[PDB]
This record gives C-alpha cells, structure tokens and sequence, in this order.
C-alpha cells in the first residue's frame, strides 16, 4: 500500500534526465515521505501546490549586448519569428526575451547597468557579441553573479566567419579550426577577469539546431529552478531530437502529477468509456499538437515540401490514428500492463483518471515520434517507398 506507491513515485522520476525534472528531490522526496506515512492527503496538496507554480512560472530572460551582434535576429530565432525592449514569446505569452542595451553603449557601471535594467526581473543572463566578449562584459557577469544570478556567453555569427574563411581558403578550409581559435579566443580573455573559466557558447543566428546551441540549451535547463524546467521546455522550437524529446518528458511528468492531482483520493467511480475519456481530452490533445508543432497549420508547409495534402501528409503520421476499433481497450490493457510491470503506474485510485493519464502519456509519446519524423520527412517518406531496406555506406549514398 503505502510503501508501495512511494516506490512508484520514485521509480517514476528516477527514469528521467537530471535537467528536465520539474519538480525538486526535496519535493519527492516530501511527496514521498507523506505517501509513507499513509497520508496521502497531505501528499495530494504538495503536488497541487507544486502543479500551481509549475503553470503559472514565467519566464524572462535578458539578452544583454552590442547592436553588431545581431541581437535582434537571435530575439526572433528563440521566440520561432539605453532602455530595454520585450519581445513576448508568440505562442507563450508567459515567456519574455527581453533586448538590454550594451552595457558599453550605455555608459553605466556594471551594478548600475543591472539596476537600470531591473535585474531582479529576469531567470537568467545571455551575454552575447559577434567578435569578442571585452573587459566590460567581464566585468558585467561578475556582477550578475555576485547577485547570485547565472549569466552565459554567447558568441554569435558562426556561420558568417565560417562563410568568410571559406570562400577566402576553399581547398584549406578547416571547420574545427576557426571553431576552436574563436572559442579559445573568448575564452582566454574571459579567464583574465572572472574568477572562474567560463564556458563560451559558439552559435549561429538564424539556426538553433548548430554548433553549441544544444549544449546551451541543456545547461539552461540545468540550472533552471525545477519548477521553471517545463514553461523553459515548452518555450523551446521542436527543431531536434532533443528539444522535441525536452517537451516529451516535461510533459510526461506533468500528466503524471495531473494524474495523481486528480484522481488519488477520488473514490465514488466517475464512469463512461474510454470514447467518453477520449473525447473530453479533445481540446488537451490539441494543446499537444501545438507544442510540438502537429496543428494542421504547421502541417501545411510540410506536406506542400513532399507535393502532398495535408491529409494525404497525414496518412503517414500516427497520431491521427492512434484510436480506432482487437478493441481499443484490450490494447490499452497491455500497455498499462507493460508499464506499470515497470515503473507501477500513476498513483490514481480512480479508473477515469488511470486511464486519462495513460491515453496522455501514449499521445505524447506518439507526438513526439510523429514530430522527429517531421525533422526529416521527404527523405523518410521517399526512403520508405524506396526499395532499400538498410542504411547507406558512409560517405556514398
């Protein structure tokens, strides 16, 4: 009893990468202790308490650097489009990238830079320049970081120096070279000041998916609060494997909690069909079609790439088709058979909210496949009607 939906509990997050858990090992292990001590009451509020900061975390981060930085182009890339700008996420409006001024544009003092641009307000700190990050901006994240805040460095405009050198040494072009002398550039100066070796991020403007953007993005959510993990998650463009694979196990472990939330203590049986669940998780499957960039709005350009409808284009996704008819609910008996032999299943006492919670979890699991395969799709569709049935040599093809 008990002892047993602790360990559940336990099992459940311990299945998850350290940087995307939203909620806290104080929390679990709280919720955990509540649940031993059979009052699962008690457990019920600390999860709701934790569900409500969860939803309601905003989220505001500076961007702090010269104009020749492209500060602008880097704004829009991360939203998907002397005094400081907003710049509210389109899909988000709890999510806020705000446009800082350089701190050598202006003509403060670093603690007079950060009270003038209400450091208070903001998560974190992206330091960003085209060329080199000087004494100045040294000096500003020793600041920030007195302040017991996190900054980042982020060296912007790759892909044009690359462009540059290789146009100007086509047969002698070394990727990893300019790569390398750029980072330790930045680094080396960096080190003089600050106290400690800070890491530089190498990034181009108008791709997320390049160079040290995917590191980036995971030592923010590192050092992100829990709470703030899923809001940061979903704010994210579903552009790799990563970031799609980010939203998926944010998610997760929220319908995991609704679950609990819901349906732990609820005890006169709510009743219906699984096509009654179904139906009133319509607007919530929605929701999740638009995170990961499944609505038929975002499928249009896709399916024009690959000359097809946006319901031929959808023949080939599953999402649509995840329910039909072997009924429907002797599959659903397996798979939560197959789970819960693993991990023990949600703590939910009542079947309506046993089953919403594993219709979710299959739906986004689907969401997520159906949405790394969108990453690629002419070369997966026009591979699977081709005749090969493996991978292709090396450097070939």
């Amino acid at each position: 009893g008990p002892m047993a939906w602790a360990s559940s509990f336990d099992a459940f997050f311990k299945n998850f990468k350290r940087e995307s858990k939203i909620i806290s090992e104080y929390d679990i292990t709280l919720i955990m202790t509540y649940i031993e001590e059979n009052k699962l009451q008690k457990a019920v509020s600390v999860i709701e308490k934790v569900l409500r900061d969860i939803e309601s975390a905003p989220l505001h981060i500076a961007v702090t650097g010269e104009t020749g930085a492209g500060k602008s182009t880097f704004i829009n890339t991360l939203r998907g489009v002397m005094k400081r700008t907003p710049y509210p996420h389109p899909k988000l409006p709890n999510v806020t990238i705000w446009d800082l001024p350089g701190i050598g544009t202006t003509n403060f003092t670093p603690q007079n830079y950060l009270t003038e641009m209400k450091f208070g307000e903001y998560d974190f700190f992206i330091i960003i320049s085209a060329t080199r990050f000087k004494e100045n901006d040294a000096q500003l994240a020793k600041a920030i970081a007195q302040m017991g805040m996190n900054f980042y460095f982020v060296r912007t405009k790759i892909d044009s120096d690359l462009d540059n050198e290789q146009k100007f040494k086509p047969k002698s072009f070394n990727k990893e070279e300019v790569l390398k002398n750029i980072k330790d550039y930045c680094s080396n100066h960096l080190q003089e000041s600050l106290d400690s070796e800070p890491p530089v991020f190498l990034v181009s403007n108008v791709d997320i998916s390049k160079y040290d953007f995917p590191k980036l993005e995971t030592k923010l959510l590192q050092d992100l609060p829990a709470h703030k993990r899923h809001v940061f998650s979903l704010s994210l463009q579903s552009l790799t494997e990563a970031t799609i694979n980010y939203k998926r196990d944010s998610l997760k472990q929220k319908v995991f909690l609704e679950a609990m939330k819901a349906g732990a203590l609820a005890t006169i049986p709510l009743g219906g069909m699984i096509s009654d669940i179904l139906e009133n998780l319509d607007e919530t499957f929605n929701l999740y079609r638009s995170y990961f960039g499944l609505d038929d709005a975002s499928l249009e350009n896709i399916a024009q790439d690959l000359n097809m409808s946006v319901d031929d284009f959808k023949v080939h996704l599953r999402f649509p088709h995840l329910f039909a008819e072997e009924s429907l609910e002797d599959k659903l008996f397996k798979y939560i058979k197959h789970i819960s032999s693993v991990t023990g299943g949600p703590v939910a006492a009542v079947t309506y909210y046993r089953m919403a919670y594993y219709l979710q979890n299959l739906f986004l699991d689907t969401a997520a496949n159906d949405a790394i395969a969108l990453l690629n799709s002419k070369a997966l569709f026009e591979k699977k009607v081709g005749p090969y049935i493996s991978e292709p040599p090396e450097y070939w093809e």
